[PDB]
């Protein structure tokens, strides 16, 4: 089945929870053996969210190459994303090592450091220009260059220096600051506005390494972001736009990381974003 009509039928039939459990049922299950090794226990924020072996990002070090991060490769859309958990106090150096080694231009952050009174990720970037961070385990320096605070999001320019070679690179930090503690946003307008800013910047384009996107577990809000981007890119591209099926795109993505889209509300929000997003692109 075009979608808006379909979205409207599910609504009157109120079957979002049913659609969603169907997706949960047919999703892929691939092994995650490296994530479960005892030497990695302190590298996983949540016991139940792990990268598959086959698609995990490997750090370039002999000691321990493990980070909780996955490469989602969308062959037809010609997009790659890295989806990862929010960094832990002991994996902040691993996080920036990955950014460096994978040649990423942008980091997308969809949570606040504290939510519902509890820490959701480490404070992994510097908050003042004159107070840089140094990650001694991986030999990296990170400096705040500028900050651009808007109503719904903040964009930061950062400088990442490899101390081993003194190469530097500009990294862009795209921080969506207004996702509610519970539920999903009422309208997708601000989230779409945020997504297009990230596109404009060049951070999603094939001349750079894959964008790194995270929330607390890296599957819920993060899944919403790459699902809405890939569906819109497929709808702009094909001969017949009505042949983009958001459930099939989601199942394809779930071959590369488990659990993408954590609730039926996130599933519904995701439809609204694509519909309204496809509405904007065509003027109507
Ligand atoms: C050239 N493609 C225009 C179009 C149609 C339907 C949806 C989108 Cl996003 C874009």
């Amino acid at each position: 089945m075009e979608m808006e009509k379909e979205f409207e039928q599910i609504d009157k039939s109120g079957s979002w929870a049913a659609i969603y459990q169907d997706i949960r049922h047919e999703a892929s299950d691939f092994p995650s053996r490296v994530a479960k090794l005892p030497k990695n226990k302190n590298r996983n924020r949540y016991r139940d969210v792990s990268p598959f072996d086959h698609s995990r990002i490997k750090l370039h070090q002999e000691d321990n190459d493990y980070i909780n991060a996955s490469l989602i490769k969308m062959e037809e859309a010609q997009r790659s994303y890295i989806l990862t958990q929010g960094p832990l106090p002991n994996t902040v150096g691993h996080f920036w090592e990955m950014v460096w080694e994978q040649k990423s231009r942008g980091v997308v952050m969809l949570n606040r450091v504290m939510e519902k009174g509890s820490l959701k990720c480490a404070q992994y970037w510097p908050q003042k220009e004159e107070k840089e961070m140094i990650f001694e385990d991986t030999n990296l320096k990170l400096t705040l260059i500028s900050e651009d605070i808007k109503s719904y999001y903040t964009v930061r320019q950062l400088e990442l220096e490899n101390l081993t070679t003194q190469e530097t690179r500009e990294i862009l930090h795209f921080h969506y600051t207004t996702w509610p503690d519970f539920g999903v946003p009422e309208s997708p307008a601000s989230f779409l506005n945020f997504l297009f800013k990230v596109r404009e910047s060049g951070s999603l384009s094939p001349e750079h390494g894959p964008v790194v996107v995270h929330c607390s577990a890296g599957i819920g809000r993060s899944g919403t972001f790459c699902l809405a981007d890939t569906c819109l890119l497929l709808m702009d591209k094909r001969k017949d736009p009505s042949s983009v099926d958001i459930k099939k795109v989601l199942l394809e993505m779930r071959k590369f990381r488990m659990g993408l889209i954590q609730t039926a509300d996130q599933l519904r929000f995701s439809y609204l974003a694509v519909i309204e997003g496809a509405k904007f692109i065509m003027g109507d």
